[PDB]
DNA sequence: CCGTTTCGCTCAAGTTAGTATATTAAAGCTGAACGAGAAACGTAAAATGATATAAATATCAATATATTAAATTAGATTTTGCATAAAAAACAGACTACATAATACTGTAAAACACAACATATGCAGTCACTATGCCGAC
């Protein structure tokens, strides 16, 4: 399922509602949840799940083909945290 | 085995047996020319799969405790569906006033052609030549 199948899908079921509307509905709402995750504002979804930003302490890289050193910039990098329906949901395990 | 004559067949000209329609009225069929929106294609560009290793970071059970997004109300209020009715303006229902065509009637020049005596070119009336083989006569 990709962002484009993920449109068709929603489009299909959704019949009184345009294609068209539905293509940038999904657009805006990613990109919204891309913005607010890029001021530095968490993402909380029930049932869902729940962005956040973890930082990252600036460290000497070391470059994993040869060996080399190199700086690594001290920066924020997003994390997904499942809530509990989807775990339920996605786990067919006991 | 082969030939000859009768018989099954079809062409050609008489002798009988059978059935009977035209216009309205309104379609119905089908070859051929006419006029846009959406998605499968494709080359090109952007995001991602490829790839590995010691060090860095996330994986998560089991429970206490402060924190918080947010559906669940519950009461407050703009928003929304629907006329009611009068102030205000549009516009037939009247009417005289005003400028304008169809018509009423007088005033005057001149178009359009018969009628009549002449004048005369031109077509018609009457006769011979132009132009070239018939007919008749010989070969």
């Amino acid at each position: 399922m990709t962002k484009s199948e993920l449109i068709e899908r929603l489009a299909t079921q959704q019949s009184h509602i345009p294609a068209k509307t539905v293509e940038d509905a999904v657009k805006e709402m990613l990109e919204h949840m891309a913005s607010t995750l890029a001021q530095g504002e968490r993402i909380e979804i029930r049932g869902f799940g729940s962005f956040s930003l973890h930082y990252r302490a600036p460290r000497t890289g070391r470059n994993p083909k040869t060996g080399d050193k190199v700086e690594l910039e001290g920066k924020y990098v997003p994390h997904f945290k499942p809530g509990k329906e989807l775990r339920d949901r996605a786990n067919i395990y006991g």
